[PDB]
This record gives structure tokens, sequence and C-alpha cells, in this order.
């Protein structure tokens, strides 16, 4: 359950694909709370649902109750079905208790959870 | 048949997969892959059941050379992204290279380039 605003948006039957410009994706849970906000300086929408983020990729928590606060990164991928997200740039996650740095991101916004892959990096070392 | 939508502003609602467009451009395609019909307006809705209700300022505009139908004019309008049928039920005006014509209510379709007004008709003849 999501709600997507964009500045601009085209779209093409015959590839079934829009491109957004400066998206703000927000997702609600079950009660309908704002829960996380997905913002990019360009997007594209393929009818598989899939969601490729362009430019400036920046995840906020938006509620209080979630240890990881922020996801920033180059580019990003969400799969709207499974609520997935991974990239294959670096990532920098911040969390309530500590930040990190590192190649690669693997992570659901359901299960909140966000995982590094390579060349990991913590603020507290 | 292809179409091609462009906007500069969108909102998407996933639990309605209704999403509201503002100043939304639509171009539509024939059997051959042509350009054929140009619709503009203020405001658009695009439902599941690819139905686009268009609000305010609605001009349809000819594409083509060979057509009689050259223009259609009328505050708010319906049309069928697949079929292409096309209806109003405000006040419309036809414009034809033969003459143009006032009335209320429209029936019609841009894949056959057909038009007709229901009530009160007023002709250029």
């Amino acid at each position: 359950s999501y709600r997507l605003i964009a500045q601009h948006v085209e779209y093409y039957s015959d590839q079934a694909v829009s491109w957004f410009t400066q998206p703000v994706l927000t997702t609600f849970d079950k009660d309908k709370i704002p829960t996380w906000s997905v913002k990019a300086d360009k997007a594209k929408l393929t009818n598989d649902r899939m969601l490729y983020l362009y430019g400036h990729v920046e995840v906020n928590a938006l509620v209080p109750d979630s240890q990881l606060r922020r996801i920033t990164t180059d580019n990003a991928q969400i799969n709207l079905v499974t609520q997935d997200v991974t990239s294959e740039d670096l990532v920098t996650l911040y969390r309530t208790t500590f930040n990190s740095s590192g190649l690669k991101m693997r992570g659901n916004l359901r299960s909140k959870n966000a995982e590094l892959i390579e060349k990991v990096r913590t603020s507290y070392e």
C-alpha cells in the first residue's frame, strides 16, 4: 500500500513504462500510517511493478518506532509487490545507534531490515 | 492501439488504482502507429478500467490532414483508452472541414473519427 507523487510524468502505451520527474513515494501500513518516504531525481516504473530510482535516492522512516532512520544512495531498486529494496552502488545507512558505509545493499520495507554486502565501515570502529 | 500520456503533476493511489493528472496531454495512435489525435485538459483522472475522465477546457485536436472532424471542445469529457470511445455530457462544439456545430451532449469514436451531437444542434450551415 503506497502513494506516488511526482512533478511531470510520461507514459508510453506500447512499452508499459512510466517516467517520473522528482518522485516522492510514501508507503502506508495496515492501520494506514505513513511509514517510509522514498524520493529521487528521476524514477522509472515497469508493468511488473519494479521501481527504478535514479539520482540522489533518499529513504526516510516516518515512524518513530524504527531503528533504521535513513538510507542514502545514488541508484536504487524497489519491488512494489515483495517490498524488497536493492542497490548496486555505494550505500550509507543511518540507524539510531550507529551509521554504516559499504558497497551493495539488500533490504525490505515491511521487515524494516537492511544489509550491506561489501567493504562495511561503521561509525563506532 | 497505442497512446502516449504526458502531465506536469501526478498523484497515484495504489488502494484504488486511480491517479490524478495536472495539465495532461494525451496522444492516440491508429492501426498504423500514426499519431492521430491530441487531447488536452486542465485535470484528469485515470481508473484501472483504463477510463480517463477529463475536467476543464477539454480540447481534442486532429494530428493528420485526412479527417473531416478537426477539433472537439467541451468543459468535461470521458475517453476509453482501449476502445477509444469518447463522450461528453456538457455543451460541446464540433469543428469539421464541412461545417462547425454546437450542441448538448456528445458521443464519438476517435479510431473511426466519428462524432455525433445529441441535442440542441446549432450548425455553421
